[PDB]
C-alpha cells in the first residue's frame, strides 16, 4: 500500500533549476498515472549550489524522508559524485540511527553510497533507478523494461526476478526541447554472459558502481572521502561480504581499460573477492570498452568464482531494480535472477 513518494536530491541539485522544470512535471505525472502521489522533501528543489553547499541539509531532507510516516517510498531525484560528505550529519550523533524505519528507498550511481549507509543500519533497499534518468525519460513514454521495474515495486514492495532486456540504448546526444518524444538509439541484447564459474551461485547482493566504490578507498576526488568513510566504517567488512554477491556497474565516465583494472585491482586488496559468492556486472554505458572490461575481469578475477556480466542494471539503459539485503539466486544459463524473501 505504497502511496506517497518522496522525493530527495542527495547528490546533485539540479533537479530544482529552471530548465528541468518540464522534464520533472513529465515524472510527475507519470508517478500519479501509477498510483502515487509524489512530494519533494524541504530542501530538494533549492538548486545546484545550495544543495551542492550544504549537505547538512540533504542529510535532513533524508532523515525526514525515513522518520515521516506519511512517506512510504524514497526516490533520488539524481546523481552526482559528493554524497559521501552526508556522513557525519547522519552518523556522528547517530541520527539516522535514531530515527529511521525499513521503507522502500531508490537510487543509483553516487546513491550507491547512501546504499552502504543504510545497509549499515539495516536497511534493505533498491539499486537501479532515479526520477531524472527513468521516471523522466524524455520519449514519449518510460522505456518498457525500466517500467516493468518500477511498477512492480511500487505495487508489491518487493522485485522477484530480474531477466534481460530484448533491448538496449544508447545514450541521447541531444538533451535540448527537440530530444522530447524521441526514441533512444537501441539495439538488439544479447541476455546475460556467463563469463566464469558457476552458472548457479546465490547470496545477498550489495554494490553499485565501481567509480563510486573506488572513492572509499581513494582520494583523487575528493582529498577527505577516504577519511570520512573510514571514520564511519563505510566499506562492509570481510564478514559482511562473505556468502554475498557483489554488484559492479561503470558509469557515463566511462573509465578507462587502465582505469577499470585499478579499480578493481584496489577491490581485489581488500578481500571482498575471495570471500563472495559471485559477481553480477552491468553493461557499460553506450557498451563503452565493453570486451575491454570482460577481459579485464577475466584477468584479474580467479576463474573459479563466478562472473555474470551485461546485466541490465546500471548506466546502460533500459535500467533493472535489484534489491538490496534479500537473498538471490542467479542463474546464468537459464537467464534469471530471483529474489526469495523468506530465505
Amino acid at each position: 500500500m505504497v502511496s506517497t513518494i518522496g522525493i530527495v536530491s542527495l547528490s546533485s541539485g539540479i533537479i530544482g533549476e529552471d530548465f528541468v522544470k518540464h522534464e520533472v512535471d513529465l515524472g510527475i505525472q507519470r508517478l500519479k498515472d501509477l498510483g502515487l502521489n509524489p512530494i519533494f522533501l524541504p530542501h530538494s528543489l533549492k538548486g545546484l549550489d545550495f544543495i551542492k553547499d550544504h549537505p547538512e541539509a540533504r542529510a535532513e531532507d533524508l532523515i525526514h524522508a525515513f522518520s515521516d510516516d506519511s512517506i512510504d517510498m524514497i526516490l533520488c531525484a539524481i546523481g552526482g559524485d559528493d554524497t559521501y560528505r552526508l556522513l557525519p550529519y547522519l552518523f556522528e550523533n547517530d541520527q539516522l540511527q535514531k530515527v529511521i524505519k525499513q521503507k522502500i528507498f531508490l537510487g543509483f550511481s553516487d546513491t550507491t553510497m547512501n546504499h552502504l549507509m543504510l545497509h549499515k543500519l539495516g536497511i534493505k533497499t533498491f539499486y537501479g533507478q532515479s526520477f531524472l534518468a527513468d521516471i523522466c525519460e524524455l520519449d514519449k513514454e518510460m522505456l518498457a523494461y525500466s517500467l516493468h521495474y518500477f511498477k512492480e515495486l511500487i505495487e508489491t514492495g518487493r522485485i522477484s526476478e530480474i531477466r534481460p532486456s530484448d533491448v538496449w540504448y544508447e545514450e541521447r546526444t541531444d538533451f535540448s526541447p527537440t530530444a522530447l518524444g524521441t526514441p533512444r538509439v537501441s539495439h538488439t541484447n544479447t541476455g546475460f554472459d556467463l563469463l566464469q564459474g558457476s552458472a548457479q551461485f546465490e547470496g545477498k547482493i550489495l554494490g553499485g558502481c565501481l567509480e563510486s566504490l573506488y572513492d572509499i578507498f581513494d582520494n583523487s576526488r575528493y582529498a577527505d572521502s577516504t577519511e570520512l568513510c573510514q571514520k564511519y566504517k563505510l566499506f562492509p567488512d570481510l564478514s559482511d561480504w562473505e556468502g554475498k554477491i557483489l554488484l559492479l556497474e561503470t558509469s557515463e565516465e566511462k573509465p578507462k581499460p587502465e582505469d577499470f583494472k585499478k579499480m578493481l585491482l584496489t577491490l581485489k586488496d581488500t578481500g571482498i573477492f575471495a570471500v563472495i559468492n559471485g559477481l553480477l556486472v552491468g553493461k557499460p554505458m553506450d557498451e563503452t570498452f565493453h570486451d575491454d572490461y570482460k577481459e579485464a575481469l577475466l584477468d584479474i578475477i580467479d576463474s573459479n568464482i563466478p562472473i555474470v556480466y551485461n546485466l541490465n542494471v546500471g548506466h546502460a539503459t533500459p535500467r533493472a531494480i535489484v534489491p538490496f539485503g534479500v537473498h538471490a539466486h542467479v542463474d546464468a544459463q537459464e537467464q534469471v535472477i530471483l529474489f526469495d524473501y523468506n530465505k
